[PDB]
């Protein structure tokens, strides 16, 4: 079973610890990648309610497994604080134009 379904996409916890370690070092090193300078800040316009505090930054969480390094960013995106405490997992899968929607 998946610990978050994205659409089609399954993920397990590890697959999200592994994508969040390492969105969060380059938000540590002040380092940005591919043309959506990733990570970058995550404003919320949904207005979830996460569990932890702001601010948030999302990172892309790639279905093939492998890290996220440029190009095509996918449609799945792992949410941390500054804190990298785990937001949560959302994906533009399922959400009309750019908005996002939770991954269950
Ligand atoms: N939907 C959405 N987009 C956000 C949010 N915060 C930042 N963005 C960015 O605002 C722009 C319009 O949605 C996009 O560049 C999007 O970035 P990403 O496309 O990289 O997610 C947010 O809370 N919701
Ligand atoms: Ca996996």
């Amino acid at each position: 079973a998946c610990d978050y379904t994205c659409g089609s996409n399954c993920y397990s916890s590890s697959d999200v610890s592994t994508a969040q370690a390492a969105g969060y070092k380059l938000h540590e090193d002040g380092e940005t990648v591919g043309s959506n300078s990733y990570p970058h800040k995550y404003n919320n316009y949904e207005g979830f309610d996460f569990s932890v505090s702001s601010p948030y930054y999302e990172w892309p969480i790639l279905s093939s497994g492998d890290v996220y390094s440029g190009g095509s960013p996918g449609a799945d995106r792992t949410v941390f604080n500054e804190n990298n405490q785990l937001a949560g997992v959302i994906t533009h899968t399922g959400a009309s134009g750019n908005n996002f929607v939770e991954c269950t």
